[PDB]
């Protein structure tokens, strides 16, 4: 019969471009099970207030509920507040946070695993921090050893291998793979390895 | 009319015990909607799937799913479905990443007030990265210069500000406050001020 009691920042991890706001139901549903709750923030120094809506259920099997869209090294104020059939309660007290900034991306991880034949290899990416911006392109270059650089390999984000085939025999390489963001590259990862005899 | 296809991962930002993950849905065929996303995961070496359903409107409209209780520095392999009436889509192929260390968090910014009188000041925190787990407290220290540290506080980590009353009047003081999570103490940060007459 009554709207909920106002709900409770607990954490405020802030990001690049997102912030994930770990919380706790109100002490007070009201009487009616809370079904949504209402996300605000804004800008300091905005007037208006930016909002979001979350699905009650799927917010408390996670603990968390994620703003996103924010811009990088801004302070910002946040507070929630439950809405239950009746309407909606109170609003938290306004926690204030500030993004942070956009850094190029951290190095990813690799891991050689076999190809169709001996004289192919097949290099699996772990992914990694990308440094607060999605990462645009992985950029892959190989050679044998003391000789010159095949052309260089543009790989799309969601790129998960790379495939060297058709390579030289008996032959040692170097892979250099980097990842890339809107702010710039990170330090290459390598990787070594020899091809069979035969 | 059936299932939809696998969606795509496009993007796995670790953190240390959550990861968020971009994706591309899939067409929507079989002329029904789709309803949810299947996210699931393993750490690397484990048999067993672990799995939460994501709102797809909800997700459509954020961009992003985020994975929560991960271990720190662990390698983890993720794959995305899509449901829809007639059933679950095929799962996409596996994207392997791997979770940060937990860090000390980072010293909050400190932002001063007036307070109720001229005899006391609100001094508010902006709150900053916690290093990849939960703030255990917010230690505040406080004392009027060339004199000792008044006794330590303890504040929550849903604190947003600390008020510091009935001082002295035409005093000189300054604020020291220090975030915490498991892992340690961050480097404090310091607030100097003065009292009204």
């Amino acid at each position: 019969a009554d709207t909920p009691s106002s709900p409770s920042i607990d954490q405020v991890e802030p990001y690049s471009s997102t912030a994930q706001v770990q919380f706790d139901e109100p002490e007070a549903t009201g009487g009616v099970p809370i079904l949504k709750y209402k996300a605000e923030w804004r800008a300091v120094g905005e007037e208006v207030w930016h909002s979001k809506w979350y699905d009650a259920k799927e917010a408390s099997m996670e603990g968390i509920v994620t703003i996103v869209g924010l811009k990088p090294e801004t302070t910002y104020a946040v507070r929630l507040a439950a809405l239950n059939g009746k309407g909606l309660g109170e609003i938290s007290a306004a926690s204030e946070f500030k993004t942070q900034p956009v850094r190029e991306p951290s190095a990813p991880k690799l891991e050689g695993q076999r190809g169709e034949d001996g004289n192919s290899i097949k290099v699996n990416l772990i992914k990694q921090d990308d440094g607060g911006s999605p990462i645009r392109h992985y950029l892959v270059r190989y050679r044998a050893l003391s000789s010159e650089w095949k052309p260089e390999i543009r790989l799309p984000s969601g790129s998960d291998h790379v495939m060297l085939k058709s390579l030289d025999w008996n032959a040692e390489y170097e892979v250099y793979v980097v990842a890339e963001n809107q702010q710039g590259k990170s330090k290459a990862a390598h990787f070594v390895f020899r091809t069979a005899a035969a």
